[PDB]
C-alpha cells in the first residue's frame, strides 16, 4: 500500500507536484529545449535545502513516529548496556 501512495503521489500529477512540502516540479515547457529542462531541473535542485525534520516531512510519515524510532534504537543501545554491565 505504502509503494502505491508512494507511486501515487510522485507520479500521478500535472503542471506543479510539491513532491517534498517545499519544493514543486512544473511539467515540461512549450519550448521543449531539453539542455534547457535539463538546467531547470537540475537548478531546482540546487535551490533546495534538506530540512531538519526531513525524514518525518519528505517521506509522507508523521513525525511521532520518527521520535519513536529514535526512542526505539535509544532502547536497544541501552538495554544492551545495562545487560553488558549487570553482567560484570
Amino acid at each position: 500500500e505504502v509503494v502505491a501512495k508512494l507511486c501515487a503521489h510522485v507520479f500521478c500529477g500535472s503542471d506543479n507536484l510539491q513532491i517534498v512540502p517545499g519544493v514543486r516540479i512544473p511539467q515540461p515547457l512549450l519550448q521543449q529545449s531539453e539542455e534547457e529542462e535539463r538546467a531547470r531541473l537540475t537548478a531546482i535542485l540546487s535551490n533546495t535545502i534538506e530540512p531538519a525534520d526531513s525524514l518525518s516531512s519528505w517521506l509522507q510519515l508523521p513525525r511521532e513516529s520518527i521520535l519513536d524510532y529514535e526512542r526505539l534504537q535509544a532502547k536497544e543501545v541501552a538495554s544492551s548496556t545495562e545487560q553488558l554491565l549487570q553482567e560484570m
